[PDB]
């Protein structure tokens, strides 16, 4: 009895948002790597879950084509969702990108491949109240997107136990979701909106 997500099928990403979509996908990967490393994950030729090695702890260009199409897609779907909800996105700050800097991480983050994540320094960016509302909307809708896929793939609500045989206790309406599970992907969609403001774009609600 989970809601339906918003329709982004007939939404075409306007070519003036192609660049910023590539920026978000780049930073999404940088944030992913930093978080993995801070959980102790190292690089390995192949991913071992006991050894905490992963092949994707690598520079973005060298990322396999399968993953880049998943990074760019999730970023493209974020933008497509913003358009469908009634938001208007415009570039209002050519100057602002020049004021953008990547964080310099210490040496312990660098791996054997020589890759060191360099995420954007978005601490100075502070969101506006209606923008912070918009981050909740994208979070709730990303959930309905995710739940729609898993249900189509044959997943059901399972009790608090999580079962590989296609049962997940997170398959509940969003209002019923645990507050701890909300923050994980809500903090990830909050940095995405900061990237837009950071590159000088303005996300105006409806």
């Amino acid at each position: 009895f989970i809601p339906c997500p918003v329709d982004t099928s007939q939404v075409i990403l306007p070519p003036h948002l192609e660049k910023i979509r590539d920026r978000l996908a780049e930073n999404i990967h940088e944030l992913w790597g930093m978080n993995k490393i801070e959980l102790g994950w190292t690089f390995g030729k192949i991913r071992d879950d006991n050894k905490r090695q992963h092949p994707c702890l690598v520079e973005f260009s060298k990322l396999p084509e399968t993953e880049k199409n998943y990074n760019l897609q999730m970023s493209t779907e974020t933008l497509k969702t913003l358009l469908a909800l009634g938001c208007h996105i415009a570039h209002v700050n050519p100057a602002a990108e020049e004021d953008l800097k990547k964080v310099k991480l210490p040496k312990n983050y660098m791996m054997s491949n020589g890759y060191k994540p360099a995420p954007l320094d978005l601490s100075d960016v502070k969101l506006l109240p209606p923008q912070e509302i918009l981050v909740d909307k994208l979070a709730e809708n990303a959930h309905n997107v995710w739940a729609k896929d898993r249900i189509k793939q044959g997943w059901t609500y399972g009790i608090q136990q999580d079962l590989k045989n296609k049962r997940n206790p997170r398959l509940v309406p969003y209002a019923l979701l645990d507050e701890r599970t909300k923050k994980s992907n809500r903090d990830s969609l909050r940095e995405a909106v900061r990237t837009f403001v950071g590159y000088g774009y303005n996300i105006e609600p409806s």
